C-alpha cells in the first residue's frame, strides 16, 4: 500500500527513492505503482510540445508548458533543446564544425567531466554505414571521437543480460540476469520481462556502476527509465539536473531507447520502417547535444553511444518444433526462441532423462537448424554455465531460426519478422559504440572489442576504482586521450626447476617400449646444448609463461619444443614450438608407432605410464608437441617422451591429429611461420578456471593421472605476416581455440566423414581469447615481448570470428 496523496511540487523527478507507504516522485515510481496523486501534472507535462518556435521567443514563462521559451529559461535550466537555435540565432550543433577537445572545458564547479551514457537497444552495427544519411547527429559523434566498426555483446543476446553487463562489466553466469526470463530453484521463483518480480534485488548480482559510483561518493542519475517516460523528457530531465548545484549535481548519468528494437521485431532488421525509428533516434541525440551546447557543456561531457544486441531476421515458418523429435514433450520445460533452454516439468519424476533428451535432438533431420548441449560443453567463448538459473540443456540456434515446443506455442501466442538472442559472434548480433568528449581520442577508429571492457573504462571515465570484473583493465586503454589506468603485469608465484639427467632408463617401470636404441662429438656436443635452451629463443618466442598459483614444475628443453612440465597433474601446463613457412610435415616411422621414452631428467614416481593406458579402454593419449612437424629424424625422438604425452579419447584423438598434421603448417603457410603454445585444461566445475587437483573428477583408469576437460592452442605470428613469426619487429597477431576432450564427437554431425569436412569447423566453433585460457590455467602469456603492455593486453582479449565482413 502506497498512501499516494503526499504532492510532488519541487520532487519531479528526484534523485532519491522515499521510504514507503509515503508517495515518490523519482523516476521509477510508474514502475511501482507508487507515484503521488500529481507526478503525471507536474512532472509530465506536455503542454505545446518540445521545440521553441519564433512567436515563443521571449514569451511570458507559463509553468503548465513541457519546456521554456521565456528569457529566464537558461538559468532555470528547462528551456527547450533548441531555444537557443530559434530564438538566439544560434546553430545546431550538429552544424558546426568538429574541433578537437584537447582539454575538459567545462563550467565553474564542475570537479570532472560528466559522463553520458546514451543507450539505444537493437542496433545493429552496420546501421552505422547502412543508415548514415539518416543519421547526422550520430555520425558527427562516430567520425569526431573514438568508434569502434562494432562492439560483441555477450550471450544470450537480449536486452536485460547485455544492460546488466555494461552496468558491471561481468558475465551474466556472474550477474545472474542469464536470460530474459529465468527460474532460481534456490529461491524457487521466477523473473518475466514484464511484471514485479524483476524489481527485487536477490536477481542482481555484482556491483552496477551507479553503486561503484556512490560508495565513491560519485552521485548518479537514473539508468532505468519507466517505460511511459517519453524520450523528449528523459533527455529534458538529464539536462535539468546538470544544471543544479556542484553538491548536489549527478556526475553519471543513462538514457535508453527501446528503438531501434522495437521496429526491429516487427519489420526485420532493413525493413523499410526501419528508417524513421532511426531518424527520430538520431533527432534525440541532436536534442542532447544542443541542449548540452547551451547549458555550455558539449566540450565537457563525455558521451557514450552503445548498443545491447543486433537484429536478425526471423519469421515464424523457421521454427523447429521439439515435438518433432520428442515423444515426451509434455514431461518438459522449454525457454524457447532464438536459444532454448530445457528443464524437467515435473522435479517429482525420477524417469525424466537429461541422456535421452540430448540424443533424442542430436543430429536427427538433415538441415537441423539448432543443436543440443549439456551446458558445460558450450564453448568456452560464451561463459554460459556457471549459474544454477542456467538449465544443463541448452540448444544453441541456428541464426535466422527459432526453437519452440509445440506448433500451437508459436500460433496460440505471424507476426515478427525480426529478433536477436544468437550465439554472440554471429555478425546480425553485433552492435556499436562511440565515445565523444575530453576524455576519447580525436577521429579515432579502434578495433572491435566485447562490452565487458566498457565498465572499466567508465570508472576510468569517472576516477573510480572497479569491483572485481571480467573485463581486463587496460586492455582499452587506447580509447583514451588521458584517465588511462596503468596496469602491471602479475607476479609469477612458483619458479620453475631446471632438471637435468638424473635418473637412469632402467629405474623406470612404466611399461612403456620404444625402437629406439639404434646408435660421435659432433652432435654429442650437439645435442648437449639443446637439451640445455641453444634453440628456445626459436620455440618461446615472448617468454615463459608465468605460473600465477603455487605448484611444482619443470622447465624442459628440446631442439624442437620447450615445455612447462607440472609433477602434480604429471603432463606439461603449456608445449611452446614455432614452425616456419618453410618447415616439413613428416610421418610417424614405422619402428616408433607405439613408443613412448622415459624421460632421464624427471623421475619415474611423476611421470605417467603406458599400462594405465592399456588397462583403460577408453581413454588413448596424444602428444602435445607433434612428432609429425619434428625437424629431423633424430629431433623426432625427443616428440615421444613421456613428458609430451597427454590423455586422449580416441574420438577427440581424430581431432588433435588433423590439427598437427594438417592444420599447423596451413597456418604456418599463410601466416609466414606461427608459434603455437598448445596444453591440457581441466575445468570440471565449469567456472572458467583452473580446477586445482582436489576438484578432478577423472582419471586414467587406475592412476593418478588426471584427464583434461579441453585442449587449448595459442597460435601466434607477426601481424605484418611480410615478416617471419620467428623475426617479427612490430605487432602480433593471435588466434586460439579451447576444444572441449570428449569421448564421442556427437557434437559434429557429419563426423563420420574425412577430418577434412568437419574438424576446421568444429575448432572455428570454440575460438577463445589469450585470456579465456589464462583465466582456465593460471598462466600469464606474452611476459617477454618489444610490444607496450596495454597492447599485450589488448592482443589477449582479440578473438578471431571466422564470421566475413
Ligand atoms: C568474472 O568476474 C567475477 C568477479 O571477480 C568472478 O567471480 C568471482 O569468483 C570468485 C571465485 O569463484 C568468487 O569468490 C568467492 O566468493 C564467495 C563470497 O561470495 C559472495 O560475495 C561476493 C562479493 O561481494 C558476491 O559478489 C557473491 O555474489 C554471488 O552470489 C549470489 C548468488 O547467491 C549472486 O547474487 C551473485 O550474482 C553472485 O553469483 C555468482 O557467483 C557465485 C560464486 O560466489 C556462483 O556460485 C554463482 O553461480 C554466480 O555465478 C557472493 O554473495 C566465497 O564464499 C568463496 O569462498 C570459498 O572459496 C575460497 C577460495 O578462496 C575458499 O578458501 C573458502 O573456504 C570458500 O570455500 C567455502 O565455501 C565453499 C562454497 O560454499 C565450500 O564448498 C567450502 O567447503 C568452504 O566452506 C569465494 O571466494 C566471487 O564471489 C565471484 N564474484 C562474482 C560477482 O561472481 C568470476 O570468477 C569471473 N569469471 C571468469 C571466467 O574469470
Ligand atoms: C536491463 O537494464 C537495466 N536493468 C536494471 C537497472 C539498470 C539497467 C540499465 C543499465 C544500463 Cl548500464 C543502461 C545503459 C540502461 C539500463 O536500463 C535502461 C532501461 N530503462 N528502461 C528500460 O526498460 N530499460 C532496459
Ligand atoms: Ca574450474
Ligand atoms: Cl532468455
Ligand atoms: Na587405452
Ligand atoms: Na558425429
Ligand atoms: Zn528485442
Amino acid at each position: 500500500w502506497t498512501a499516494t496523496s503526499g504532492s510532488c511540487k519541487g520532487r519531479c523527478f528526484e534523485l532519491q527513492e522515499v521510504g514507503p507507504p509515503d508517495c515518490r516522485c523519482d523516476n521509477l515510481c510508474k514502475s511501482y505503482s507508487s507515484c503521488c496523486h500529481d507526478f503525471d501534472e507536474l512532472c509530465l507535462k506536455t503542454a505545446r510540445g518540445w521545440e521553441c518556435t519564433k512567436d515563443r521567443c521571449g514569451e511570458v514563462r507559463n509553468e503548465e508548458n513541457a519546456c521554456h521559451c521565456s528569457e529566464d529559461c537558461l538559468s532555470r535550466g528547462d528551456c527547450c533543446t533548441n531555444y537557443q537555435v530559434v530564438c538566439k540565432g544560434e546553430s545546431h550543433w550538429v552544424d558546426d564544425d568538429c574541433e578537437e577537445i584537447k582539454v575538459p572545458e567545462c563550467p565553474a564547479g564542475f570537479v570532472r567531466p560528466p559522463l553520458i551514457i546514451f543507450s539505444v537497444d537493437g542496433f545493429r552495427a552496420s546501421y552505422m554505414k547502412k543508415g548514415s544519411k539518416v543519421m547526422p547527429n550520430i555520425e558527427k559523434l562516430r567520425s569526431c571521437g573514438t568508434h569502434a566498426p562494432y562492439m560483441r555483446p555477450v550471450y544470450p543476446t537480449k536486452t536485460f543480460p547485455n544492460l546488466y553487463t555494461l552496468a558491471t562489466g561481468l558475465y551474466p553466469e556472474s550477474h545472474g540476469i542469464v536470460g530474459n526470463s529465468m527460474y532460481d530453484p534456490v529461491f524457487d521463483a521466477s523473473f518475466h520481462l514484464r511484471g514485479r518480480e524483476k524489481f527485487n534485488h536477490r536477481w542482481w548480482g555484482g556491483q552496477p556502476l551507479w553503486i561503484t559510483a556512490t560508495k565513491q561518493g560519485v552521485r548518479a542519475g537514473t539508468f532505468f527509465w519507466s517505460v511511459s517516460i517519453p524520450h523528449e523528457r528523459r533527455i529534458l530531465t538529464i539536462l535539468q539536473w546538470l544544471s543544479l548545484p556542484d553538491n548536489e549535481r549527478p556526475s553519471v548519468y543513462a538514457f535508453y531507447s527501446e528503438q531501434p528494437d522495437f521496429s526491429g521485431h516487427k519489420y526485420g532488421p532493413f525493413g523499410p520502417e526501419m528508417t524513421n525509428p532511426l531518424r527520430e533516434i538520431d533527432k534525440t541525440v541532436g536534442q542532447l547535444m544542443d541542449g548540452l551546447k547551451q547549458l555550455r557543456l558539449h566540450r565537457c561531457v563525455n558521451v557514450i553511444f552503445v548498443g545491447d544486441h543486433g537484429m536478425e531476421d526471423v519469421t515464424c515458418d523457421r521454427t523447429e518444433f521439439l515435438s518433432n523429435y520428442l515423444t515426451n514433450v509434455d514431461d518438459i520445460t522449454l525457454v524457447p526462441g532464438t536459444l532454448g533452454r530445457i528443464r524437467a516439468k515435473s522435479i517429482n519424476n525420477s524417469k525424466y532423462d537429461p541422456k535421452t533428451i540430448i540424443a533424442a535432438l542430436t543430429c536427427k533431420k538433415p538441415d537441423q537448424h539448432f543443436k543440443p548441449y549439456m551446458k558445460q560443453h558450450l564453448p568456452k567463448r560464451l561463459h554460459y554455465a556457471n549459474n544454477r538459473r542456467i538449465e544443463d540443456i541448452h540448444l544453441l540456434v541456428d541464426r535466422r531460426w527459432h526453437v519452440a515446443r509445440k506448433p500451437l506455442d508459436v500460433y496460440k501466442k505471424c507476426f515478427f519478422q525480426g529478433d536477436h538472442g544468437f550465439d554472440n559472434k554471429v555478425n546480425s548480433m553485433q552492435t556499436v559504440f562511440v565515445g565523444y568528449g575530453p576524455t576519447f581520442k580525436y577521429r579515432t577508429k579502434v578495433p572491435p572489442f566485447e562490452n565487458i571492457e566498457l565498465y572499466n573504462v567508465m570508472c576510468d571515465l569517472l576516477g573510480l576504482k572497479p569491483a572485481p570484473n571480467n573485463g581486463t583493465h587496460g586492455s582499452l586503454n587506447h580509447l583514451l586521450r588521458t584517465n588511462t589506468f596503468r596496469p602491471t603485469m602479475p607476479d609469477e608465484v612458483s619458479r620453475p626447476n631446471y632438471p637435468g639427467i638424473m635418473y637412469l632408463q632402467s629405474e623406470f617401470d612404466l611399461g612403456c617400449t620404444c625402437d629406439d636404441k639404434v646408435e660421435n662429438k659432433l652432435e654429442e656436443l650437439n645435442k648437449r646444448l639443446h637439451t640445455k635452451g641453444s634453440t628456445k629463443e626459436r620455440h618461446l618466442l615472448y617468454g615463459r609463461p608465468a605460473v600465477l598459483y603455487r605448484t611444482s614444475y619443470d622447465i624442459l628443453y628440446h631442439t624442437d619444443f620447450e615445455s612447462g612440465y607440472s609433477e602434480i597433474f604429471l603432463m606439461p601446463l603449456w608445449t611452446s614450438y614455432t614452425i616456419s613457412k618453410q618447415a616439413e610435415v613428416s610421418s610417424i616411422p614405422e619402428h616408433l608407432t607405439n613408443c613412448v621414452r622415459p624421460d632421464v631428467r624427471v623421475s619415474p614416481g611423476f611421470s605417467q605410464n603406458c599400462l594405465a593406458y592399456k588397462n583403460d579402454k577408453q581413454m588413448s593419449y596424444g602428444f602435445l608437441f607433434p612428432p609429425y612437424l619434428s625437424s629431423s629424424p633424430e629431433a623426432k625422438y625427443d616428440a615421444f617422451l613421456v613428458t609430451n604425452m597427454v590423455p586422449m579419447y580416441p574420438a577427440f584423438k581424430r581431432v588433435w591429429a588433423y590439427f598437427q598434421r594438417v592444420l599447423v603448417k596451413k597456418y604456418a603457410s599463410e601466416r609466414n611461420g606461427v608459434n603455437v603454445i598448445s596444453g591440457p585444461i581441466f575445468d570440471y566445475n565449469y567456472d572458467g578456471l583452473r580446477d586445482t587437483e582436489d576438484e578432478i573428477k577423472q582419471y586414467v583408469e587406475g592412476s593418478s593421472i588426471p584427464v583434461p576437460t579441453h585442449y587449448y592452442s595459442i597460435i601466434t605470428s607477426c601481424l605484418d605476416f611480410t615478416q617471419p613469426a620467428d623475426k617479427c619487429d612490430g605487432p602480433l597477431s593471435v588466434s586460439s581455440f579451447i576444444l572441449p576432450h570428449r569421448p564421442d564427437n556427437d557434437e559434429s554431425c557429419n563426423s563420420s566423414e574425412d577430418e577434412s569436412k568437419w574438424v576446421e569447423e568444429l575448432m572455428k566453433m570454440h575460438t577463445a581469447r589469450v585470456r579465456d585460457i589464462e583465466h582456465l590455467t593460471g598462466l600469464d602469456f606474452y611476459r617477454k615481448t618489444s610490444r607496450s603492455y596495454s597492447e599485450i593486453l589488448t592482443l589477449k582479449t582479440y578473438l578471431h570470428t571466422y564470421e566475413s565482413e
